[PDB]
């Protein structure tokens, strides 16, 4: 039973940090789409 | 205490898996946004 | 080993509320981009 949940817990952290993972590269990429739309807004300025 | 982790466990995995959605419903919202910027760099072009 | 357990189910459920918080901000992030380029679409319509 005590297996059974610490093997629950280690699949856990593993989706845990692959989410952290995602939200890195999704930040990452949303600083690049604010920089293209200031980008653009300058330009019609 | 045992029971009590199981019950934690659940309502983690259960968080975790609303979680992995609304990051899939970002990453689309993410790549339409881009695709946007690109249509306007291209049409000032 | 069951206090180990439920230190870790401790620090699990901490990092998803702070995963919960930063989706929130990327959420509201996001809709001002989407508003932004909405915004140059009509500078030029
Ligand atoms: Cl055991």
């Amino acid at each position: 039973r005590m297996k059974q949940i610490e093997d629950k817990i280690e699949e856990i952290e593993s989706k845990q940090k692959k989410i952290e993972n995602e939200i890195a590269r999704i930040k990452k990429l949303l600083q690049l789409t604010v920089w293209g739309i200031k980008q653009l807004q300058a330009r019609i300025l």
